[PDB]
Protein backbone atom coordinates (compact mmCIF):
# COMPACT_ATOMS: atom_id res chain seq x y z
CA UNK A 1 0.00 0.00 0.00
CA UNK A 2 1.28 3.32 -0.65
CA UNK A 3 0.81 6.92 -2.74
CA UNK A 4 3.52 9.54 -3.30
CA UNK A 5 2.33 12.97 -4.99
CA UNK A 6 4.44 15.25 -7.35
CA UNK A 7 3.23 18.87 -7.73
CA UNK A 8 5.05 21.06 -10.48
CA UNK A 9 5.09 24.46 -10.24
CA UNK A 10 6.76 26.89 -12.48
CA UNK A 11 7.08 30.41 -11.75
CA UNK A 12 9.71 32.93 -14.15
CA UNK A 13 13.22 31.17 -13.78
CA UNK A 14 11.62 29.05 -11.12
CA UNK A 15 10.75 25.36 -11.07
CA UNK A 16 8.95 23.97 -8.01
CA UNK A 17 8.72 20.54 -6.79
CA UNK A 18 6.36 20.12 -3.80
CA UNK A 19 6.86 15.57 -3.12
CA UNK A 20 4.18 14.24 -0.69
CA UNK A 21 4.78 10.96 0.21
CA UNK A 22 1.58 9.45 1.66
CA UNK A 23 2.97 5.42 2.42
CA UNK A 24 4.38 3.22 4.69
CA UNK A 25 7.86 3.70 4.03
CA UNK A 26 10.24 6.04 3.16
CA UNK A 27 10.58 7.19 -0.57
CA UNK A 28 14.08 8.52 -2.50
CA UNK A 29 12.94 10.73 -5.64
CA UNK A 30 15.35 11.36 -8.39
CA UNK A 31 14.69 15.05 -10.22
CA UNK A 32 16.06 15.54 -13.81
CA UNK A 33 16.40 19.18 -14.91
CA UNK A 34 18.73 19.15 -18.08
CA UNK A 35 22.23 18.72 -16.72
CA UNK A 36 21.02 19.39 -12.97
CA UNK A 37 19.95 16.09 -10.85
CA UNK A 38 18.64 16.35 -7.44
CA UNK A 39 17.93 13.29 -4.80
CA UNK A 40 15.43 13.32 -2.46
CA UNK A 41 14.02 10.46 0.47
CA UNK A 42 10.71 11.41 1.27
CA UNK A 43 9.93 10.00 4.70
CA UNK A 44 6.36 9.13 5.18
CA UNK A 45 4.04 12.00 5.95
CA UNK A 46 6.58 14.28 5.02
CA UNK A 47 6.55 17.17 2.19
CA UNK A 48 9.51 17.81 0.65
CA UNK A 49 9.52 20.94 -2.27
CA UNK A 50 13.36 21.15 -4.12
CA UNK A 51 13.59 24.63 -6.17
CA UNK A 52 15.58 24.75 -9.33
CA UNK A 53 16.68 27.89 -11.09
CA UNK A 54 17.59 28.26 -14.76
CA UNK A 55 19.69 30.96 -16.79
CA UNK A 56 16.69 30.17 -19.65
CA UNK A 57 12.89 29.15 -19.19
CA UNK A 58 13.30 26.76 -21.88
CA UNK A 59 15.67 24.56 -19.55
CA UNK A 60 12.15 23.18 -17.97
CA UNK A 61 11.05 21.65 -20.81
CA UNK A 62 11.61 18.21 -20.10
CA UNK A 63 11.30 17.34 -16.53
CA UNK A 64 12.10 13.79 -14.99
CA UNK A 65 11.56 12.22 -11.84
CA UNK A 66 11.60 8.76 -11.01
CA UNK A 67 10.12 7.20 -7.47
CA UNK A 68 11.85 4.49 -5.60
CA UNK A 69 10.60 2.53 -2.77
CA UNK A 70 12.06 -0.81 -0.87
CA UNK B 1 10.59 -3.19 -3.64
CA UNK B 2 9.94 -0.79 -7.24
CA UNK B 3 10.27 2.08 -8.97
CA UNK B 4 8.63 4.43 -11.11
CA UNK B 5 9.63 6.83 -13.92
CA UNK B 6 7.95 9.67 -15.25
CA UNK B 7 9.07 11.84 -17.91
CA UNK B 8 7.42 15.27 -18.96
CA UNK B 9 7.38 16.97 -22.05
CA UNK B 10 6.13 20.29 -23.46
CA UNK B 11 5.63 20.43 -26.95
CA UNK B 12 3.42 23.12 -28.49
CA UNK B 13 -0.25 23.04 -27.24
CA UNK B 14 0.71 19.35 -25.97
CA UNK B 15 2.07 18.15 -22.63
CA UNK B 16 3.08 14.22 -22.84
CA UNK B 17 3.78 12.14 -20.23
CA UNK B 18 5.73 8.95 -20.49
CA UNK B 19 5.29 6.52 -17.18
CA UNK B 20 7.68 3.42 -16.28
CA UNK B 21 6.39 1.12 -14.49
CA UNK B 22 9.60 -0.71 -13.11
CA UNK B 23 8.02 -2.47 -10.26
CA UNK B 24 6.61 -6.01 -9.33
CA UNK B 25 2.91 -4.93 -8.78
CA UNK B 26 0.50 -2.35 -10.98
CA UNK B 27 0.29 1.25 -10.57
CA UNK B 28 -2.09 3.64 -10.56
CA UNK B 29 -1.30 7.13 -11.93
CA UNK B 30 -3.67 9.97 -11.76
CA UNK B 31 -2.59 13.57 -13.49
CA UNK B 32 -4.52 16.44 -12.59
CA UNK B 33 -3.80 19.74 -15.20
CA UNK B 34 -6.21 22.46 -14.49
CA UNK B 35 -9.56 21.15 -15.14
CA UNK B 36 -8.90 17.88 -16.68
CA UNK B 37 -7.76 14.54 -14.38
CA UNK B 38 -6.18 11.56 -16.55
CA UNK B 39 -5.68 8.22 -14.83
CA UNK B 40 -4.37 5.36 -16.11
CA UNK B 41 -2.84 1.67 -14.79
CA UNK B 42 0.57 1.10 -15.49
CA UNK B 43 1.69 -2.79 -15.48
CA UNK B 44 4.96 -4.24 -14.33
CA UNK B 45 7.60 -3.31 -17.09
CA UNK B 46 5.41 -1.34 -19.45
CA UNK B 47 5.47 2.24 -20.98
CA UNK B 48 2.40 4.45 -21.07
CA UNK B 49 1.73 7.81 -22.54
CA UNK B 50 -0.88 10.31 -20.81
CA UNK B 51 -1.12 13.11 -23.26
CA UNK B 52 -2.88 16.81 -22.90
CA UNK B 53 -4.18 19.39 -25.17
CA UNK B 54 -4.76 23.21 -24.42
CA UNK B 55 -5.93 26.36 -25.56
CA UNK B 56 -3.34 28.43 -24.02
CA UNK B 57 0.12 27.51 -23.02
CA UNK B 58 -0.07 28.64 -19.43
CA UNK B 59 -2.27 25.69 -18.65
CA UNK B 60 0.43 23.36 -18.01
CA UNK B 61 2.13 25.60 -15.28
CA UNK B 62 0.86 23.34 -11.76
CA UNK B 63 0.66 19.75 -13.22
CA UNK B 64 0.04 17.33 -10.26
CA UNK B 65 0.34 13.45 -10.11
CA UNK B 66 -0.07 10.70 -7.73
CA UNK B 67 1.39 7.61 -8.03
CA UNK B 68 -0.21 4.80 -5.93
CA UNK B 69 0.22 0.93 -5.34
CA UNK B 70 -0.71 -2.08 -3.34
CA UNK B 71 -4.33 -1.39 -3.89
CA UNK B 72 -7.68 -3.45 -5.28
CA UNK B 73 -6.78 -2.41 -8.86
CA UNK B 74 -9.79 0.48 -9.19
CA UNK B 75 -8.45 3.20 -7.15
CA UNK B 76 -4.82 2.04 -6.00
Amino acid sequence: MGRVEVRVEFEGDKMRVRLRNDSSTPVEVHIKVGDEKRTVTVNPGEEVEVTFSANDPHKFNRPQFTIEWG
